């Protein structure tokens, strides 16, 4: 029980760790998406932990059952939809104007903000040492 809810935003795709994704990744991640396209792509990789749902707030009930303690997703409304039942979950969102709302209104809710590479650098330094390959 340490599964991360991977909801994918169309930004810089992690194709770097796409290989190790099948060894370490699928062991501790679940692919939660509304797009069958990348859900099939992950299925061609051999990701067993995939849910395809075109619903917004329903993910709060899905991850409740999955016992998920973390989610990567841009979600303003759906943040409060998850937090109202789960204040023990750590949610990352890009909108700092929203992240602060959840940090004030919810007592035990651990809501972290991402803006620039700094937020990612500190976060990866907190967790296990993971470096990127220069060229």
């Amino acid at each position: 029980m340490r599964i991360i809810v991977i909801i994918v935003t169309d930004e810089q795709k992690i194709e770097d760790m796409w290989e190790i994704l099948k060894e370490i990744g699928v062991d501790r991640i679940v692919i939660i998406t509304s797009n069958k396209q990348l859900a099939e792509r992950a299925k061609e990789l051999g990701v067993d932990r995939i849910f395809l749902l075109t619903d917004d707030e329903l993910i709060a009930e899905i991850v409740k059952k999955l016992g998920a303690d973390i989610v990567f997703s841009e979600n303003r409304d759906i943040a409060k939809k998850i937090i109202r039942k789960l204040k023990n979950i750590i949610i990352l969102s890009n909108d700092e104007q929203l992240v602060k709302e959840l940090q004030k209104e919810a007592s035990d809710a651990r809501v972290f903000n991402v803006q620039t590479k700094q937020d990612f650098k500190d976060l990866i330094e907190k967790i296990l040492e993971h470096h990127h390959h220069h060229h």
